[PDB]
């Protein structure tokens, strides 16, 4: 067995001095960036005379000299305008000029005209301006028929023509190498020269790779060719992205981008060497920076390149890195005696870099956050390329005339081809540039970056090339209120006179501030930063080695008991640790000694309880390393999910610290003795989650971990009381689920907190079922279990980014989430497509033991998880469907693996068990029957998770409306719920709620709900009004109060934003529950019971064993659509919840009866008839509603 | 300005319904459209689908995306005031059908 | 004021929607109130006007 983390992440080369320098800046302060890039960029008061003056001639000469056009002549809308393109779009599609023409003048001049509008977005930003992430398709639509009847075939034609234009001459150079190395002879006589860039970046699959190596391959040859011996300079050069090249490039992938990567570059450059071209290495996302590095290196250093200095490399200077990437090529470049071609780019990626470093709660940006911190660190760059010409070759890729004067006189008057040249973009750049190429001009030459491609290769990533934004030069030149002085401000004298020089942007909050003053942030670690995996590697060894153990933990001390080992899940032979279990005795006695000291505890003031949750946070944030080794070699999870997992244990305990300040006081009395039960899959985050949240509502705790996973449990709990939390309020108990049923079955036990599987979960149920508190009610249960995880994708989804979002939703973890995708439903047209890049997908996951970064999926749980997957999986291939699965390593045979495995079902309905493992199932769908498929969904019985990928608001309104899911997930993954961001927990077979992580919770653990934070509701549910003016009319005066006060205090129609990362909307919604069952005694009972449920936007089914049916005589129609009457609870159902009347003879019947029910565990409530006279609050509105989050991917 | 019941028959004078009243064919007004699709409309085009009503079932989904009904429009006028423009549904339709796919047809027209 | 404003943007209205399918009804009878001589008169011919149809 090889020794744990012996291997984690072992750089591709030991890290020099240079390379140390860059790391060490990845998110520097950017006031500790700005200073040194201003000393290096500041220039003479007569050279910043003569820049600027060189800078306004320039934008003189552009403010001197199609779509607007368009709109003017016809006097379009900007929607249609918007459509016009897209129907233009669509006509381009039918290859055949003359069937096109003939359509346009017989069928689409006559009105009548996959969506027209799927690059709607796209044509907005070109119509607009704006950038919009979803499409109005209805609007739009509406627009395009306006149009047309309007203004017929001439319009139609216009639009035809502009868009050909545009997509076949503006937006690439042209759609093929060789119509591009056509187009490019005129510019090229002029004085430019060009670097082709084959539209095509994030390879899925092999073959993805494949077929961009062979693209990159011919288009060398045919570059080479037409560069007839011109050289690196005067001739035409390619750039490829390395992206494209392999599926898996990453610094986790690190050894395969080595070994499989590496060499296509060389053979690509060996082939650009024979022709003497120019071969640039574009520059994508700050997580492959330091990576791309290591591929430079290998490739100047390799001798059979020698001889040939086209090989190209961009720096972005918007990365804090940049000077220090700068250092080390400039450095290389001597080394190496290549004279390096060096891009200096500002970066094409800002947007995303700041959303992912929220995301990954880093410690800051490793881009700036002002736009005029990049342009001086770009005439900083600019200045240290300079000093270098006689090593690297220069290359200014800019369209900001201010930055462009700067360096030209920066630069000097002393110039020859070869020193260094200037670069823009193909269609962009060309107005500015042809003020600088030529002798009558500033006589500087311009490389030209020609996109060549198709229109649909086009129209992948065209929105991302146009944001290249109100911040950006080529938008402020074209903003009339923008005066010239303000584009030729010195950017470096600006910055040189602020307040605190290198400020963060004021309305950017750091990954640490993303909830301002109600919490703080948990912190990641990047596992991208080299400094961060040389010392992770030293602290997983260092927990691999600790003797890990779990014992009893009672009040009164360590308890004795049957102890035997835990063992790693992806490796038996690697001991974790030893747990002692708890006997059942010890456990009964642990509740007992949990009920002596629950006064003591309630006695804590919240705010001091709550400042216990604070300090384990402070904890187990100090202690993330150690706890990521033990809950990877514990609970068999890679080092991403388990900082992610450590993550969410301190945002449940700050979120839930936060939530108490917010709501606890004298008279919110604590329920008593909580048992909380702990599922495997998140061993420390729900463990963490549901005894903070009891713990901090003023209840001791009895902990009981998933047998599988104890020792990371016992940690947690040595976590807890080090923070302040008494051996009396905390006791750990360790062992199989006897120790759980004895915990649950004690009488002294005052609520249950469970989160695993169904079964358990109604085991739990029908024990609580047969007690009730002291008080006479319902011991409250939360049980949150399963879901059958569904996503529906349409024709207008980006395939990558759906086969991205998949493969991580029913793949990470092994597929052993809550929220993992179980069934992708795919649109006919688009299916075989999508399927075929997610099988090759499939094929690029690692999977193996999980010490070690390269793994990507590790082990199942356990055996009997393991068998009991696979015979799902064979059963299915028994069946007659198409299974995919990769094939395992000998290596896993010391574990328990199942490999990632795609199933392609007929129906939905094929699939009749919840299968807890790396297995996706998927089915195919005609457009028409998508309302039909959301039916089918529906039907199985769970509501937890659910995603939909499609661009059109007319489908993302219909599929979110009619879906019934605790969280939704729009155009992204479906997994790793945020607390406080996405509460997470779901309905039906999926849980009882309170959600997780949300504002309900701790309501749940207290005698008396307090009012959680903006938790109201302007809207009334006006079945409620009506049932208020019955009841009134019927001479039931009081309940008719009761009902206008249920109807007032009901919050059902809150509609709340939670604030979250940028790119990304988090809403927050409270919907009805469903049918409620009510189970009156008395007249009155039932009036308030129905004014209950009907102020929550419920429906009921009224248990007719009352024999209450004349109490409902002459009921409005509104309110009697809303009544049925129930003779056969289990026939009647599925319910969302009960209301019960009774003593506690009746209550106690009742609920054995309610808890025997198929279907959803009911969320019951009890009382008596006096309770209901004496207490307004008798049933609780809180739980008559459903809390609903929905998360928008809008990047 | 107009109303409903007792006080008109519609569309409202000044507003952007009112001209596609005096032609045969009306246009599309301007921001005349809805992402709303109304869900008994949806539940009646399955049922088409169900006893192979073909055309009809096409009929009822295209007038769901047809419908205006949920446009919720702010119009531009003085500060200091929200003018709000909102399409809702006009009440109960007397139907008086000749056929049943007539009635299939009116049946989607007014569920949508 | 409202009579202008009928005018302005009865024609506005034109201009963003009416084309050679909007065919006209024919004769239109326009009859007017007391309450709103000069502002109800000129929008119900108006429109009636700018949609194709002569006004009676
Ligand atoms: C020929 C060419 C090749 C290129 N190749 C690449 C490449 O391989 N990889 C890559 O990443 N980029 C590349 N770029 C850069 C990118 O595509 C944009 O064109 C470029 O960033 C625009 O910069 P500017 O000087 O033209 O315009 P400007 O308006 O001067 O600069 C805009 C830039 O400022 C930066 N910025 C905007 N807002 C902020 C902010 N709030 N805080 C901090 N910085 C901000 C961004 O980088 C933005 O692009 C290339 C550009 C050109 C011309
Ligand atoms: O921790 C368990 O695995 C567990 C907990 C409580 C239980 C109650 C009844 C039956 C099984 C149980 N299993
Ligand atoms: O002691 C146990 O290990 C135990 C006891 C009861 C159980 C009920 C359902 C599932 C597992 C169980 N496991
Ligand atoms: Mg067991």
């Amino acid at each position: 067995a090889p020794a744990p983390f012996a291997d984690f992440a072992p750089p591709v080369r030991p890290q020099s001095t240079l390379r140390r320098a860059i790391t060490a800046a990845y998110r520097r302060p950017e006031t500790e960036c700005l200073p040194p890039l201003v000393e290096a960029a500041t220039q003479s008061k007569e050279i910043r005379d003569a820049a600027a003056s060189t800078a306004r001639k320039l934008i003189e000469a552009l403010r001197g000299k199609g779509v607007e056009g368009l709109v003017q002549e016809y006097s379009l809308s900007s929607q249609e305008g918007v459509a016009l393109m897209c129907l233009a779009e669509a006509l381009l599609r039918i290859p055949d000029t003359a069937t096109r023409d003939a359509l346009i003048r017989d069928k689409i001049a006559d009105g009548n005209w996959r969506s027209l509008f799927v690059n709607a977005a796209t044509w907005g930003l070109v119509v607009t301006g704006k950038l919009t992430s979803t499409v109005n398709d209805r609007s739009l639509a509406a627009a395009l028929t306006r149009l047309i009847s309007r203004c017929g075939e001439p319009v139609i034609r216009r639009g035809v023509d502009m868009a050909m234009r545009m997509m076949g001459e503006q937006f690439v150079t042209g759609e093929t190498i060789r119509e591009a190395l056509k187009r490019s002879k005129e510019l090229e006589e002029k004085g430019f020269s060009y670097s082709y860039d084959m539209l095509g970046e994030a390879a899925t699959t092999a073959a993805d790779a494949e077929r961009y190596y062979r693209d990159y391959e011919s288009a060398i040859h045919a570059i080479g060719k037409a560069s007839a011996g011109r050289g690196i300079y005067e001739g035409p050069g390619i750039s490829i992205k390395l992206s494209a090249l392999h599926p898996r490039y990453s610094r986790a992938q690190a050894a395969r981008v080595m070994g499989e990567l590496l060499p296509r570059v060389k053979a690509l450059a060996l082939l650009a060497k024979n022709y003497d071209i120019g071969l640039n290495i574009d520059a994508e996302e700050a997580d492959r920076l330091e990576l791309s590095l290591d591929l430079l290196e290998v490739l100047c250093l390799d001798g059979d390149l020698s001889g040939w200095n086209g090989m190209g490399f961009v720096v972005q200077a918007y990365g804090k890195r940049c000077p220090f990437v700068l250092d080390f090529i400039i450095d290389l470049a001597r080394r190496s005696g290549r004279r390096i071609m060096v891009r200096l780019v500002k970066g094409a990626y800002w947007d995303a870099e700041i959303k992912r470093a929220q995301l990954d709660g880093l410690a800051d940006f490793p881009v700036f956050t002002r736009k005029i911190h990049t342009d001086v660190s770009y005439i900083a760059c600019a200045a240290k390329l300079l000093a270098a010409t006689d090593v690297v070759f220069p290359q200014f890729a800019t369209h900001n005339a201010q930055t462009l004067a700067a360096i030209y006189h920066m630069a000097g008057k002393d110039f020859h081809v070869g020193k260094y040249e200037f670069q823009c973009l193909h269609g962009m750049g060309e107005p500015l540039y042809e003020e600088v190429v030529g002798r009558g001009k500033l006589d500087r030459p311009c490389r030209i970056y020609a996109p060549v491609g198709t229109h649909e290769t086009l129209l992948a990533y065209l929105v991302r090339r146009l944001l290249e934004a109100n911040s950006s030069f080529v938008h402020r030149i074209n903003d009339p209120k923008v005066s010239i002085d303000e584009l030729i401000a010195d950017p470096v004298e600006v910055v040189r006179a602020m307040p605190v020089v290198g400020a963060k942007h004021d309305r950017i909050a750091l990954p640490a501030e993303l909830f301002g003053d109600a919490r703080t942030n948990s912190a990641g670690l990047d596992l991208s930063n080299e400094e961060t995996l040389a010392s992770l590697t030293e602290a997983l060894r260092e927990s691999a080695a600790m003797k890990w153990t779990a014992l009893p933990q009672l009040a009164t001390g360590p308890a004795a008991g049957e102890t035997r080992t835990v063992l790693n899940p992806g490796d038996h032979r690697d001991v974790v640790g030893s747990v002692t279990e708890t006997s059942e005795e010890d456990a009964r006695r642990a509740v007992r000694l949990a009920a002596d000291a629950a006064p003591d505890w309630a006695a804590v003031p919240p705010s001091e309880r709550a400042a216990c949750l604070d300090r384990a946070a402070e904890l187990m944030q100090a202690r993330m390393p150690t706890l990521l080794g033990l809950i990877i070699r514990e609970a068999g999870k890679s080092a991403l999910n388990a900082i992610a997992e450590v993550r969410e244990a301190i945002d449940f305990l700050r979120y839930y610290a936060e939530q108490t300040r917010r709501t606890l006081g004298p008279g919110h009395g604590p329920l008593g003795p909580i048992v909380c039960i702990s599922p495997w899959n998140f061993p420390l985050a729900i463990f963490t989650g549901q005894i903070a949240a009891a713990l901090v509502a003023g209840n001791p705790v009895l902990a009981k971990p998933a047998e599988e996973t104890p020792l990371i449990a016992a940690e947690g709990v040595r976590i807890l009381r080090e923070a302040g939390i008494p051996a009396s309020a905390l006791q750990l108990l360790p062992g199989d689920g006897r120790v759980g049923a004895a915990l649950v079955a004690a009488a002294e036990t005052a609520g249950v907190m469970f989160t695993g599987s169904t079964e358990v979960a109604r085991l739990i149920q029908a024990q609580l079922a047969d007690r009730l508190s002291p008080a006479g009610r319902p011991i409250p249960l939360i049980a949150e279990t399963g879901g059958q995880n569904a996503m529906i994708v349409d024709s207008s989804a980006l395939a990558e980014q759906v086969v991205g979002d998949v493969i991580t939703s029913a793949f990470d973890s092994a597929g052993q989430r809550c929220s993992a995708l179980r069934v992708l439903c795919l649109q006919e047209d688009v299916a075989d497509r999508i399927l075929t890049m997610l099988k090759g997908a499939l094929h690029e996951l690692h999977i193996g033991r999980t010490d070690r970064l390269s793994v990507d999926v590790g082990p199942v749980i356990t055996s009997e998880a393991k068998d009991n997957i696979e015979k799902h999986i064979e059963r299915m291939r028994g069946l007659g469907r198409k299974v995919e699965q990769i094939g395992l390593a000998s290596e896993t045979g010391v574990g328990t693996f199942v490999p990632p495995t795609i199933i392609e079902l007929e129906k939905l309905s094929d699939l009749q068990r919840e299968v807890f493992g790396p297995v996706l199932h998927v089915i195919r769908y005609r457009r028409d029957d998508l309302d039909r498929l959301v039916d089918d969904v529906n039907a199985t019985g769970y509501g937890l998770t659910f995603g939909l990928h499609t661009r059109l608001d007319e489908t993302i309104a219909h599929v979110t409306s009619r879906i019934k899911a605790g969280n939704l997930y729009i155009n992204r993954n479906i997994i790793g719920a945020v607390v406080g961001v996405q509460p997470f927990g779901g309905r039906g077979l999926s849980g009882t709620g309170p959600k997780a992580g949300g504002p309900l919770y701790l309501g749940r653990l207290v005698t008396t709900a307090p009012v959680p934070p903006q938790h109201s509701s302007v809207h009334t549910d006006p079945v409620l009004l009506d049932f208020a003016k019955w009841l009134d009319g019927k001479g039931a005066r009081a309940e008719a109060e009761a009902a206008r006060n249920a109807g007032s205090s009901s919050a059902l129609g809150l509609d709340l934003e939670l604030p979250g990362p940028v790119g990304e909307r988090n809403l927050y919604t409270l919907h009805a529950r469903g049918r409620i069952l009510l189970v009156p005694a008395t007249e009155s009972g039932l009036y308030h019971q129905l004014a209950a449920a009907l102020a929550t936007g419920n429906s009921v089914a009224i248990d007719a064993a009352s024999g209450l049916q004349a109490s409902l005589k002459n009921l409005p129609q509104t309110v009697g659509l809303r009544v049925s009457w129930s003779k056969d609870w289990a026939a009647d159902g599925p319910f969302a919840g009960a209301l019960v009347e009774g003593d506690a003879e009746r209550i106690r019947a009742v609920n054995k009866a309610i808890a025997a029910l198929p279907g959803p565990l009911l969320l019951v409530q009890a009382a008596s008839s006096g309770e209901i006279a004496r207490n307004p609050d008798a049933y609780c509105l809180n739980w008559l509603v459903e809390e609903v989050s929905a998360s928008i991917n809008t990047a």
